[PDB]
């Protein structure tokens, strides 16, 4: 394989779905990457990841640099020996996880004491053998005003600038990893344009859709995404970071994008909620302690296929990490079924029937 | 298979190894069972289990009745359908589970109020669908008085011919399960020759050596097994309850002991002990933060094919679940290739070799 190739096999309105060809392995678009923030998907296997359908998973600047450390990691020979992942990671550039500090136009000073830059992170995402590497960038928080919003965005563009000259200055990384960087602007479409030019004009790999799932819900995330990806190059990959529910992946299909992330099919499979294509459910409701019947009717995970909604019940209630694990395994699998049809269907010409479907049942 | 059927292939002095024959399958002795004490074999699934080679588990009476319910569990199916494992599972009868009260003659009541009998004991037993179900007993506590530990094994005589009433009583359970008896006695000969007549007295399709691994040390269990092993029919299995320690094991085995369980592999693996041929470790330590050695050098398991004690280290130290996992798995691959290269060595006629060199390198 090359580097990095992006190529679109068929498209359905905005809807678009292809392969990204990298050193590592081919991910099928639209893709759904777990995230492995802590050198793990919490609860499962590097294999069992795989068998669920992911092609890549997430990993984070900001964890790793803190638990074990970037340049143990790259002593211990990277991150994909350490976990046992041998496909493509994409590591996020620090640049949100403020959620968890002194800024500068330098970088971001953070409580030990640590610091991040456009060149530190880019550094770590080398030193981390990252496949994908995002941009150091600053998610605005939201709501912002209209100025505070485009300070942050022009800072990120210049950070945006650092961050492919940090990664080009590395001949290793420039030859073998791929550069996204950060559409930042708020909800606000004139800065999301200009956001966009500059990060067209400084040229990438990909471009992310930064600055939201945020906390402004849907509507408005649908609405900023409406004006907002048909502003990135059509030709690279469009990542909509942090995003979502099940409704939020179709909906963000359906305006342009590529790429997702995000902890709620782990998290809250650990909390107890399990996706089903009729909706959510949360198994410890006490309604679950007899049902026989798998997680999901159709679903075809391992899961599914052999233990009940009552048994998983069970271990929830109990605090039992085999509930997590069975919990996380069949949330992923859904999530990777969910993208296959999605895929199917947009390479059939009928995306947008199956969205409809979706949302008739599912709601 | 028929019901039940012991057979010893080889013997070395005071130690055995041979097969039982059930229904749902054969168990290679000596063997180890890990504990299910919660419908889980904690944080393992079963077919992991199973890959360890471990070919029966414990479950516990005294747990299942409180959490999910027996009733529960037979409605859904039996122990065996609820948790997946299709193979034996030795149920314990709530005897030691006094641990975690008003007792009689006809039985105990436990803090809302529950109550079990030799009756009500094996009628759980029956209803979670255990493959080998043991009497209810009382484990007496140690240090005990002759006096104490007299009525207390006379009690426990009583409970015994209780015991084998209940479950011949009830025609599916005795034409597809075994029973077991415990000998009770404390560390006292004459009292534990007492025991293992009367429960020859009675019959049953194995013995269980009780009242022991609750604190005595290594030295008095050994010496009490010198003399109440012998004690008990030869051609039935021979059960040491709760035991042990790797060293423990090898040296039970050379008393004449067949099966075991303990919660050691799986518990002190979650907190971060790892057993090696050299002696456990506990990973947590730094000096592991950058050994890319797997947990021990000659482990056939599959974590010890994958991941380093480096990686191991930081997921156990960030408390995520995968470090219990891949703690567990190898801790009880571990133990299972313990108990085969002690059949092996019987089989072959240099288990005393065997276990002079075990020791010899463990500490
Ligand atoms: N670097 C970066 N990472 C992000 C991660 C996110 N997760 C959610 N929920 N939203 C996010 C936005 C950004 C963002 O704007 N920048
Ligand atoms: N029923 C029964 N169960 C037991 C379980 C045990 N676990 C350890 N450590 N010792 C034990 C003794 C008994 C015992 O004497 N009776
Ligand atoms: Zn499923
Ligand atoms: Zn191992």
């Amino acid at each position: 394989r090359p580097r990095f190739s992006f190529s679109i096999a068929a498209r359905e309105g905005k809807a678009r779905t292809g392969t990204i060809e990298m050193k590592r392995g081919v991910i099928r678009t639209p893709a759904f990457m777990p995230v492995g923030t802590a050198a793990t998907v919490k609860a499962l296997k590097p294999e069992t990841v795989r068998a669920t359908g992911a092609d890549i998973i997430l990993g984070n600047t900001y964890h790793l640099m803190l638990r074990p450390g970037a340049e143990r990691i790259a002593k211990l020979g990277g991150l994909h020996s350490f976990m046992g992942w041998d496909r493509p990671i994409l590591t996020d550039s620090g640049g949100y996880q403020m959620s968890l500090t002194k800024q500068s136009e330098e970088g971001v000073t953070f409580k030990s004491r640590h610091m991040l830059s456009p060149e530190r992170s880019i550094e770590i995402q080398h030193l981390l053998g990252s496949d994908i590497v995002m941009a150091f960038d600053e998610c605005t928080p939201y709501p912002a005003t209209p100025s505070r919003a485009a300070s942050s965005m022009e800072r990120s563009m210049r950070w945006a600038k650092r961050s492919r000259d940090a990664f080009d200055s590395r001949k290793e990384q420039a030859e073998n990893a791929a550069l996204f960087g950060i559409q930042q602007g708020s909800v606000f479409e004139n800065l999301r344009q200009q956001s966009a030019d500059a990060l067209a004009e400084i040229g990438f790999d990909g471009y992310a859709v930064g600055g939201l799932a945020v906390g402004e819900g849907q509507d408005e995330m649908f609405r900023v995404l409406d004006f907002s990806v048909p502003m990135l190059p059509d030709d690279k990959p469009h990542y909509l970071m942090g995003v979502g529910k099940p409704d939020d992946i179709v909906g963000a299909v359906e305006r342009g994008i590529d790429m997702f992330d995000c902890v709620l099919p782990t998290r809250s499979g650990r909390n107890g909620q399990a996706f089903t294509w009729d909706g959510p459910i949360n198994i410890r409701n006490a309604r679950f302690s007899e049902d026989l019947k798998p997680l999901d009717s159709e679903c075809h995970c391992a899961v599914c296929q052999k233990w009940s909604r009552a048994y998983i019940h069970h271990l929830i209630r109990a605090g039992e990490i085999l509930g997590a694990m069975l919990m996380t395994e069949h949330n992923i699998a859904f999530y990777q079924q969910l993208m296959q049809k999605i895929r199917d269907s947009i390479s059939e010409g009928r995306f947008s029937q199956f969205a409809q479907d979706f949302r008739a049942r599912y709601f």
